[PDB]
């Protein structure tokens, strides 16, 4: 499944993934309320979830 990125999104931490508003990010793990795993063209990597769209 595809999410939009809401707003541009800059890694903080070792195990996220930098996102730009307006990125269509694959969906690779939502069982978390709060920090959704995606992948960004070709990487792979946590963003917050509240920051995502699921399509």
């Amino acid at each position: 499944e595809l999410v939009l990125a809401l707003y541009d999104y800059q890694e903080k931490s070792p195990g996220e993934v930098t996102m730009k508003k307006g990125d269509i990010l694959t969906l690779l793990n939502s069982t978390n309320k709060d920090w959704w795993k995606v992948e960004v063209n070709d990487r792979q990597g946590f963003v917050p979830a509240a920051y995502v769209k699921k399509l």
